[PDB]
């Protein structure tokens, strides 16, 4: 066919050395980063499991024996140690990314291993999304909001030291004690000013610490605490890279509708793949304050 | 002090007297008990080196 524009893609994921007003991207300059970027609050929160296959079993202990004031002489009475069963799988996280071997080659030698910390974040940001606040499609059907949506361990209205305090007993009813709180930082204003139960020098809320959630989907009135040991998590597969010259992807497609091909198209593609897994060990153990 | 963990509540909203950080009620320390028997709204307090304990045997 003999021509030499550059194609368009559908979704546009592929990265390309050619603009199509012509531009050749030579000469580029490797982008820096304006932030840190997030580890995952889940596993910062949580407890870690060592876990080997996609499911792991646990026995908790849940009633201790009793025992007995005995007389001299007197009989001396049994009792018991019981157990509960709980278990946790695993799901697979993973994304691709597409590139034109143009650019490999002459604008971004080392574009693949640059990736790696920021797919890296992605997948930490999608596990905390799908296990703190049931969004983004999560697939284990366990998670915090769940929890307190199932036990209607809510409070209803604004920040003020009463509704605070009242969160925090609301754990403490079932003998659990509150060990964090999780935030959007957008309402650490609704945090400074109440009358102090906050400080932003230790970023700390009536003595526990606040962890912000870097997320779109927790509303500004909202906040949630929680004894976050009673949150486990566990990683069969640590992330996986696979680079592939050959493969086609039929989630791109060329500007004619076909999918990409990368062989016929002179392209390359990373896969990145990960297994993680989340329990909830007591859904008794979290509670939410929204506005009203 | 002796305390039940679920009073801590009244214990935090009164002006501050209390500390969760130390869990110290007027710079004394709060032990809770872990128990069903002392109710929400009691709270225990002494000279604690007046009471006296001893183990004849050891389990």
């Amino acid at each position: 066919s003999n021509n030499v524009k550059p194609q368009v893609f559908n979704p546009d994921n592929v990265m390309m050395h050619e603009k199509k007003d012509g531009t050749l991207m030579n000469e580029f300059t490797t982008p820096i980063l304006q932030e840190v970027m997030e580890n995952s609050k889940i596993m910062q929160l949580g407890k870690y499991e060592p876990m080997e296959g996609t499911e792991k079993k646990f026995t908790f202990w849940a009633d201790k024996p009793g025992a007995y004031w005995v007389g001299e002489g007197q009989k001396i009475e049994t009792s018991k140690a019981t157990w509960v069963n709980a278990t946790m799988r695993a799901f697979k996280l993973g994304v691709i990314l597409p590139v034109t071997k143009e650019f490999l080659n002459y604008t971004y030698s080392q574009f693949f291993e640059e990736m790696k910390p920021m797919i890296a974040e992605a997948f930490y940001k999608k596990f905390d999304e799908a296990g703190i606040l049931n969004q983004g499609n999560n697939p284990f059907g366990k998670s915090i909001a769940q929890s307190i949506e199932k036990t209607n361990k809510v409070i209803k209205g604004d920040f003020t030291q009463d509704n605070i305090i009242d969160l925090e007993a609301l754990l403490e009813d079932d003998e659990l004690e509150a060990n964090a709180f999780i935030s959007k930082t957008q309402n650490r204003s609704l945090l400074r000013k109440i009358v102090r139960i906050y400080d932003r020098n230790s970023d700390s809320l009536d003595g526990l610490p606040v962890v912000n959630l870097k997320s779109s989907n927790l509303k500004r009135g909202e906040l949630i605490t929680g004894d976050f040991d009673k949150l486990i998590y566990g990683i069969p597969q640590l992330i996986e890279y696979k680079i592939d010259e050959t493969a086609q992807l039929s989630t791109v497609k060329n500007e004619d509708g076909t999918p990409v091909n990368l062989f016929e198209q002179d392209m390359v593609a990373l896969r990145a793949t990960m297994h993680v897994a989340l329990h909830i060990a007591d859904d008794k153990a979290f509670a939410k304050l929204v506005p009203a």
